[PDB]
């Protein structure tokens, strides 16, 4: 499938940069028509077949593919994709508050209260993508945004569907691989993928909410992947002496390594405690 042509800066304005990937760079633009404000993702191409720099086409088609069917409060829209020789312009909604990442940073100690407050509108958004069988595979703080940061109770949108998957058999087979700190085992392992890997990072991203450690993390990348595959974590009394025990039953229901074993979105939803590479 091919995307507009025409040269983006006849069509927008651009401004501060938001941040990046490897890979990929977002800048704030402004459309002339409108005057709305948007976020543009600009991802760089693969130059020859052969290369292992820039993005295939495959890739690129599958995350517009997927874009292009989501709308939910918890998920940013796509609204326009641009492309030219050297990239794919990806153009969509605009989240102005910030990475929770940075806020964790910006204070870092959050009670259970606007931990779950968070941790709610994540798990509807990831309700709403498992519904129509998408696999985000890169949940991590980094891609959760902030509409508002000033506001006692942050509303929150998933961002970055660059390694998202639709899980049509119940699971994939082609070496998807985020970030060590959050990827599931059989993400580590190589084995086949499904719905449940996004589970665990749930769980790696809930424990972080409430202690600001990360519960896998080693010196290197190595043994911090070695660390999930083993699932050597425990709940630090430092950390945790005073977070209820039903907070920790939840974060050890996500954080086990048969897949199959792992509670489900639909399972995260019931739960007491919610319920109303190299
Ligand atoms: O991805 C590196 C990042 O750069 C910033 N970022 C990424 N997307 C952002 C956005 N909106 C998405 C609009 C979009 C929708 C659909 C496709 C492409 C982009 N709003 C604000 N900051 C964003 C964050 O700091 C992230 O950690």
């Amino acid at each position: 499938t091919v995307f507009r042509q025409e040269n983006v800066d006849d069509y927008y304005d651009t401004g501060e940069e938001l941040g990046s990937g490897q890979f990929a760079v977002v800048k704030k633009c402004r459309e002339k028509s409108t005057g709305l404000q948007y976020a543009a993702k600009f991802i760089k191409k693969r130059r020859t077949k052969s290369s292992r720099r820039g993005v295939s086409r495959e890739d690129i088609e599958r995350e517009v593919s997927i874009l292009k069917e989501i709308q939910h409060p918890n998920v940013i829209t796509l609204h326009e994709v641009y492309e030219n020789k050297t990239d794919v312009i990806l153009i969509g909604e605009l989240v102005a508050g910030g990475e929770l990442f940075d806020f964790l940073a910006e204070k870092e100690s959050l009670t259970e209260e606007e931990a779950t407050e968070f941790l709610k509108q994540i798990l509807n958004g990831v309700y709403y993508l498992h519904s129509l069988q998408i696999a985000h595979f890169d949940l991590k703080p980094e891609n959760i945004m902030l509409l508002d940061r000033n506001v006692p109770k942050p509303r929150i949108k998933i961002i970055d569907f660059g390694l998202a998957h639709k899980i049509d058999f119940g699971n994939e087979f082609k070496n998807i691989f985020g970030t060590p700190e959050f990827v599931a085992p059989e993400i580590v392992n190589y084995e086949p993928l499904g719905l449940e890997a996004d589970m665990w990072s749930i769980g790696v991203i809930t424990y972080i909410l409430l202690s600001g450690a990360s519960p896998f993390l080693g010196d290197t990348k190595q043994e911090t992947l070695a660390n999930v595959s083993a699932v050597n974590y425990e709940f630090e009394d430092e950390y945790f002496s005073n977070t209820s025990a039903l907070a920790k039953d939840f974060i050890r229901r996500l954080l086990v390594k048969d897949p199959k074993k792992r509670m489900t979105i639909q399972d995260s939803l019931q739960h007491p405690w919610i319920k109303p590479q190299f």
